């Protein structure tokens, strides 16, 4: 019963991560042509893309932290 | 420019709505696969209910935070198109 609880929590975390990993994956492939972006635009697009991944890894980590906090409360019961 | 951002924000909201429903249906079918009510003691019934609540609480809490991440994505994307326009 407990093992199914921890496996369910981990399966939900993987699906949430895939939802954001896929949107960030295809979004970078839709940017304008390299001949239309200024060197500042390239630096602005790069800091934009990097910041999204920083916010993505931060929320994938904060979800597993909440999952570990739930498993502990379920095992003690 | 304005139609581009609105088409982008509508795309994110439609994908978020599909992901939320997909999550609600799988949690629905996962909870519907449990032993019969005539086989669970009152102790097991209370344990199975807290089981479903903790999973749904962990799902609804991060569905809200994903919408929070989408709002942060739309705002930073509009600021980028503003730099692209100017």
């Amino acid at each position: 019963t407990y093992e199914e609880f921890a496996a369910k929590l981990d399966r939900l975390d993987a699906e949430f991560a895939k939802k954001m990993e896929e949107q960030n994956k295809r979004f970078f492939a839709d940017k304008p042509d390299e001949a239309t972006l200024s060197p500042e635009m390239k630096e602005h697009y790069e800091k934009f893309e990097k910041m999204i991944q920083e916010h993505t890894d931060k929320f994938n980590k904060k979800m597993r932290e909440h999952s570990e906090h739930f498993k502990a409360k379920f095992a003690e019961l």
